[PDB]
């Protein structure tokens, strides 16, 4: 499989 | 805020 | 978060 | 009275 | 506060 | 009588 | 007999 | 993906 | 002369 | 607040 | 959540 | 002066 | 398959 | 915060 | 010939 | 996964 995810959650 | 991201996932 | 407050109370 | 204040808060 | 008073009572 | 007084109170 | 088969199964 | 295969089976 | 005064100023 | 005062000034 | 507070401020 | 304040901020 | 799960998350 | 999650992924 | 086989595969 | 197979090939 192939997966690429980016998450930069700030408060 | 400042965010820069690149993702080229291939199978 | 981001906060900026100024208070100069005089009697 | 005399007061001078500057605030540039960025997120 | 700010107060200024003058009194010169004579008899 | 003679009286002379000046008062300039600022806040 | 003669047989030729190729299989490259990926997940 | 990338696959290259050749098969020439003769009887 | 006769004088009587009471003052209880609170902040 | 609570205040109680009595004054009977005579001449 | 659970909160219980009582305040009786008098002047 | 008289002041009473309660604050229970949760995340 | 067989799965059994219970979750009671409170704030 | 409050979070509850269950995941039982099988192949 | 004689053959007898039973298979009950469950997931 | 779940797999069940039987093969009795005779000549």
């Amino acid at each position: 499989y192939t997966i690429a995810a980016l998450l930069s959650p700030y408060s």
